């Protein structure tokens, strides 16, 4: 079974760029939700109960008809937001080979952020945006609802490996920033967990 | 051009039901981007830009492709709240023709209630939940962002007359109700418009 992972922080230490509030329900709510669905849904399914989620995810076309969808929905929740709280992380610096891999693939850092500050304002409904390593090239996509990269190009519209990604769901930025969703991208280049980006794009799996 | 319809009633109206600080925000900000959004792609379509809001999305096929998917998700927001916000209202009463037809296609009001909260509350991430009319009889169903049963099967995955529907993108309920979606529903039926629900039962058009 999947287990509700802590946070590697205090819920208010990403204040004053994301609200203590929406942290605390964000994890302890809607992110439960997600595990407690998929941890019922695979409660006869011992063959995949047993993979970790992030593989899971890559075999949804392997599960009973019946069993596919709700998977893939809260599987991929649970996926996202593990993903999504060790991404996040107060005074960190872009730096080193992933720096470098950015203004190599997109220009300039200037750039690559404000290609992915479209992929996630225009995201129409609930979703993600995503930097994902395609290969040995860095790109900006969008997943819907709760699918992941991970998932394949089939399900998800997307592929790659996710290096970093933004909840744009509406419950991830309503309480404190209402429709302003552009306000809350910005505010994100404030916590985004560089050394956990650059970890990940080290270890390319 | 479209215009930001305005309520009929004061945005305090639905207490305690619905929050007068959500209704205030969804109606100003929410709905007024869908109406924005949607006149600046009509300002080079002259011969859709004067078609009613609810004829216009019955023939996005008609239209250029580039222009399709925005139409479709605004001209789409800007149906489905208008048609909200004539849905709400307190102190009515299911009764008349609608009531007869509603036990006679359900069994009973409180199977109905059931079946509607369901398809309201499996709609996951964005969407709506309706009570449409087709084929003379009665049905359920749902649709995912902005998407409308007027749209078409093809479209939205469902069709029909919509005689009532229910907001469920998480902008209708956080603010209030946070992740419980489940509670929210069970509020609307203290503020579900019965006697538009019955007119629009009537009209059938
Ligand atoms: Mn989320
Ligand atoms: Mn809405």
């Amino acid at each position: 079974s999947y287990t509700l992972p802590s946070l590697p922080y205090a819920y208010d230490a990403l204040e004053p760029h994301f609200d203590k509030q929406t942290m605390e329900i964000h994890h302890t709510k809607a992110h439960q939700t997600y595990v407690n669905n998929a941890n019922a849904a695979l409660e006869s399914l011992p063959e995949f109960a047993n993979l970790p989620v992030e593989e899971l995810i890559t075999k949804l076309d392997q599960l009973p008809a019946d069993k596919k969808t709700v998977l893939r929905n809260n599987a991929g929740g649970h996926a996202n937001h593990s993903l999504f709280w060790k991404g996040l992380k107060k005074g960190t610096t872009l730096q080193g080979d992933l720096k470098a891999a950015i203004e190599r693939d997109f220009g300039s850092v200037d750039n690559f952020k404000a290609e992915f500050e479209k992929a996630a304002a225009s995201r129409f409904g609930s979703g993600w945006a995503w930097l994902v390593l395609k290969g040995d090239k860095l790109a900006v996509v969008s997943t819907a609802n709760q699918d992941s990269p991970l998932m394949g190009e089939a399900i998800s519209g997307a592929s790659g490996f996710p290096i970093m990604g933004l909840d744009v769901w509406e419950h991830a930025y309503y309480l404190k920033f209402q429709n302003r969703r552009p306000d809350y991208i910005k505010e994100f280049w404030n916590v985004v967990n560089w050394d956990e980006a650059a970890a990940r794009f080290a270890a390319k799996k």
